[PDB]
């Protein structure tokens, strides 16, 4: 059973378009969850509730009035959403007011890592004017969300290759050549459609993976050491607000230049992902990013730990290779 | 707005689904739309109507109860269900007992030309049970509605090329890499599996279509040739009992060589499909399609006028040329 959204929009006062979405399907009684910068962009009468309540206390029967969910705002304040509607067994709707990650449109739940599938969002309401006006910020880490998917397909392939993994061709090619398209774009233009651009782009991924019945064509080693990097994080106690996107395309950087060096025909790829990186002015470097080198090296040792999931890292990088390879590619 | 299905179940015994999809999309009075052939498989208590019973007289406030239609059967079963729903203004439910073309899941309504676009199907319930079983002329004659996206996308990048036309890389890599994986599982397998990964290719390109928002991907100047042949069947009162499918598997064949023509990095593309054609026995001549040359010759001649779309046809084929072609290529 494969599970896609019903509705899209993306364009200019989209926000305006609840409503009319919401009567289409036949839904009356939503709660809102949104964030504490992003709640003035909620304009109607539904119940707000902030993801930091919800996020301390899961755990329920005080929701048994609504008959959907509709996440506003950032990446979790959708992932909040999205886990809660899942939780009460309702649809959910999908409003993002930047365009930071691949979430937006995805059955992905990202609250706790693991991760897990749920239910794509049923409607995804996208205003650009919104996100046009966002932090640049949040628009320069989406640009690390979608470049990752050339990693992750090129991940997918091998693991198919080298371990009979299933796989498809036509999944992992849409999700490939959208992150090229929107390369080739910020790489060929002067940029004023970007964040347009840039959200159809990761709506677009977050439909792969619902195809895909995986995240396999959007998520592969590059995320996999952007979760090393999340452990750390929290492990050591760091205060440094890296964006997951940001981190994801510093993984791109390099999990691509792995794959260049067994394989000569994507010769300057990874040359080509940290240009388009750095075109939007999205961090590759672990100084940019915020981080000393030996949380990079240890993020790259024990990234292919995270999840039992074959990728270009197969076993393991040593910290000599870790080493090695975040410095040829200038992230230290 | 792009509107893609909600819930798709391609599976052994699907058709046992309804009920339970049913009630997730909280819909509860569906009017059942379906053929005389195909009446045997609508196993449930719904009310029932014939296609050819309401396709005569269709104009109404008859169905003011229903709050849904589900379509079962043939590909006129669903696009008659399909254009009741848009009429109605109520969700659709694709239910086909066959593999024959690509109306299963599209936002396009056929009944009679010009075709329009609507609403994806809500939910396609795909039993590969039932399909396994159906006559094999119509699972031959669904190839022939796949192979069709491969010259359908190259009609799109020419139309862009050449026009301006509104056009997206992602959507037609995605639609033509359809064909392709279903071609190499044709010619690479012993066809045990065909019918799954036929129905599964045609769900995929009526994806496609939806989120193009656009036949493009899907349908070119094959389909045109098809359309013609239609019109030309009609005008001369002719008895030929050929499928839509087929008739754009060997469509595609002589537009492919036509793009053949103007580029030689495609040469051989044409003999690959009639190729994969050959090998589910779907026809590939106009003999083995049941048409006299004169037919074919005058369809393609009049192909290009059948709809305001630019293709490799252009401003069209002389008789002689439309001679040479169905020559070239062994249709004639
Ligand atoms: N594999 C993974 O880890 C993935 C995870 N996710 C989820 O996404 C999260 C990351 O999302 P991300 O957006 O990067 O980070 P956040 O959601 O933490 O957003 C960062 C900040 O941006 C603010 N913000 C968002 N939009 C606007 C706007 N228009 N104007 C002003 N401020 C704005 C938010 O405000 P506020 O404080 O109001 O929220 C938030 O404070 C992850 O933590 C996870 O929950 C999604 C995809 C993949
Ligand atoms: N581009 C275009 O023009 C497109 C048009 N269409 C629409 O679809 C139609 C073509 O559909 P197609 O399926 O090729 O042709 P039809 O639906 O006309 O015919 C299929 C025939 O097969 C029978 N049948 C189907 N499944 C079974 C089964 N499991 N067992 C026994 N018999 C079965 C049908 O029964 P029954 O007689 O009971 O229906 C029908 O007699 C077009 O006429 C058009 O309306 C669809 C897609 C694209
Ligand atoms: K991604
Ligand atoms: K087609
Ligand atoms: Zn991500
Ligand atoms: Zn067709």
């Amino acid at each position: 059973i494969i599970v896609t959204p019903r509705y899209t929009i993306i364009e200019d006062g989209a926000i305006n378009k609840i409503e009319e979405i919401l009567k289409k399907l036949n839904l009356k009684n939503p709660l809102v969850i949104t964030g504490k910068n992003t709640k003035k962009y909620c304009r109607f009468f539904y119940d707000i509730v902030y993801y930091d309540e919800i996020l301390n206390n899961l755990e329920l029967k005080k929701y048994t009035a609504y008959d959907c969910v509709i996440g506003i705002g950032g990446g979790r304040s959708i992932d909040t959403g999205k886990y809660l509607a899942y939780k009460l067994g309702i649809p959910f709707i999908s409003v993002p007011t930047t365009a930071s990650n691949d979430g937006i449109a995805s059955p992905i739940v990202s609250i706790r890592q693991p991760s897990f599938m749920v239910d794509a969002p049923i409607a995804i309401i996208a205003d650009t004017e919104i996100i046009k006006k966002s932090p640049r910020r949040l628009l320069s880490a989406g640009m690390g969300d979608i470049v990752s998917n050339i990693t992750a397909v090129l991940d997918w392939k091998l693991a198919y290759k080298e371990k009979g993994e299933k796989y498809s061709e036509s999944s992992a090619i849409f999700s490939k050549t959208i992150a090229k398209e929107l390369i080739s774009y910020v790489l060929n233009s002067d940029l004023s459609e970007y964040h347009n651009k840039l959200v159809k782009a990761l709506v677009g991924s977050g439909i792969a993976i619902a195809i895909a019945n995986s995240s396999r064509p959007a998520s592969g080693s590059e995320h996999l050491f952007s979760h090393a990097l999340d452990k750390l994080k929290e492990e050591y106690n760091l205060n440094i607000n890296s964006l997951h996107g940001e981190q994801c395309g510093i993984g791109t950087i390099m999990m691509s230049y792995l794959h260049e060096k067994e394989n000569k025909k994507l010769s300057g790829l990874h040359e080509k992902i940290k240009m388009s990186l750095k075109k939007v002015d999205a961090p590759t470097t672990a100084k940019e990013l915020g981080f000393d080198e030996d949380i990079i090296i240890e993020a790259l040792t024990m990234a292919h730990k995270i999840r039992n999931r074959w990728t270009i890292l197969r076993d393991g990088l040593s910290r000599e290779e870790a080493r090695k390879l975040a410095e040829e590619t200038g992230v230290i």
